[PDB]
């Protein structure tokens, strides 16, 4: 007996196109999404070239429309040069992404004043998300308060961070956050097995106490999101390993296993992979869209999942219970039992749908 879920949303994926298509492209990354029970993705802007201006966004929009197999929105990226220049295209993006710690030279901000400038100039009704670790979480919260608006904190990974966000929510501040599966299901205990190359990710893997704090404080977590960050094994195992794990194909099986064990409820899962992504990012419903999962099937995660071009996974060897059997996307069978059945280009930019525009005062 299968369970019907709504179309799940992953608000944090790196699909590498343009410029890193050996790691992933729209077609392969959205195949991975569908196989993971995800029907809508929000793609991050740290591509090559990065999505930091209108021409780059225009290119990325067309590449996605031609390659995506599920629906999508594209983030814009903040740079040291683009504050005050994005107003005409801002509403066409998923939101604005700030990279406040390590990142590409093009997305590096060297001063909190530049963060300020972005919070002041980006349209106040549109989402802002920040990669902000440890004290950077408190710093960007301060900037959000000074500019009187909300912020969403990406991939919270530490006890310190979730407790700071908890304290901010207790003071009524408009902050939301997401957590990625590797920060719920992997820890320092796994670094022996992974090694120092494969184990590289930002935010880094936490201690057992970090992991336990995130579970303890599930009420504080608004969204789950993969931070799908595909890199090839050659890159992960080489001399300058880039941070990041692939995660689209493993996220839902890992979380269904947790539901099975009573660690969170099905509703808790659906708030975090459907309702809260919708409401934080103003993402539209998808008509005639659903995912059928089998909650009894026990399997072991292999050395690589079928679809991501990353061709490896840090969850190799973990035993899971739960599998995606079928995905229907806008009335068409998109995935069944290991086969993706919609072509590249079936997916659409949800920000172009009438119901996908963010409401604003005239
Ligand atoms: O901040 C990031 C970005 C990402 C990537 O590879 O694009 N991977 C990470 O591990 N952290
Ligand atoms: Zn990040
Ligand atoms: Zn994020
Ligand atoms: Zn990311």
């Amino acid at each position: 007996k299968l369970v019907r879920l709504p179309g799940l949303i992953d608000v944090h994926v790196h699909l590498r196109e343009p410029g890193g298509t050996h790691k992933e492209d729209f077609a392969s990354g959205t195949a991975a999404a569908l196989a993971g029970g995800i029907t809508m993705v929000c793609a991050m802007p740290n591509t090559r070239p990065p999505i930091i201006d209108g021409p780059a966004l225009a290119l990325a929009q067309k590449l996605a429309e031609a390659g995506a197999r599920c629906d999508f929105a594209l983030f814009l990226g903040a740079s040291s040069e683009n504050a005050g220049t994005l107003g005409t295209v801002a509403g066409s993006a998923a939101g604005l992404k700030l990279y406040l710690n390590e990142t590409l030279s093009e997305l590096r901000l060297d001063s909190v004043v530049q963060w300020m400038e972005h919070f002041e100039t980006w349209p106040s009704h549109l989402p802002i998300v920040a990669h902000a670790e440890q004290q950077t979480v408190a710093a960007v919260l301060m900037v959000a308060q000074l500019t009187q608006r909300s912020v969403h904190i990406c991939h919270v990974a530490r006890k310190e961070e979730i407790l700071l966000i908890k304290a901010a929510k207790a003071r009524g501040l408009p902050v939301t956050c997401e957590v990625a599966p590797h920060h719920l299901f992997l820890s320092h205990d796994d670094l022996e097995r992974l090694g120092p190359g494969k184990g590289e990710v930002r935010p880094e893997l936490g201690s057992r106490q970090d992991v336990e704090a995130l579970w303890e404080n599930m009420a504080v977590i608004d969204c789950f999101a993969s931070d799908h960050a595909p890199h090839t094994l050659e890159e992960k195992c080489g001399s300058r390993p880039p941070p990041g794990f692939p995660g689209l194909e493993t996220m839902l099986p890992l979380l269904l296993t947790a539901v099975s064990e009573g660690r969170l409820s099905l509703d808790d899962l659906l708030q975090r992979l459907h309702h809260n992504p919708r409401r934080i990012f103003h993402l539209p419903p998808q008509e005639d869209t659903y995912v059928e999962v089998d909650l009894e099937h026990e399997w072991t995660i292999p050395s690589h999942m079928p679809f991501s071009k990353a061709h490896w996974t840090p969850f190799e060897g973990q035993k899971v219970k739960g599998t995606v059997r079928r995905v229907v996307l806008r009335g068409e069978v998109a995935y069944i039992d290991g086969q993706v059945l919609v072509p590249p280009g079936y997916g659409q930019d949800v920000r172009k749908w009438p119901q996908g525009a963010v409401p604003q005062l005239p």
